[PDB]
């Protein structure tokens, strides 16, 4: 996971 966090804005797939 990562999209839920701000660190992965457009990164999280």
């Amino acid at each position: 996971g990562c999209c839920s966090e701000p660190r992965c804005r457009y990164r999280c797939r």
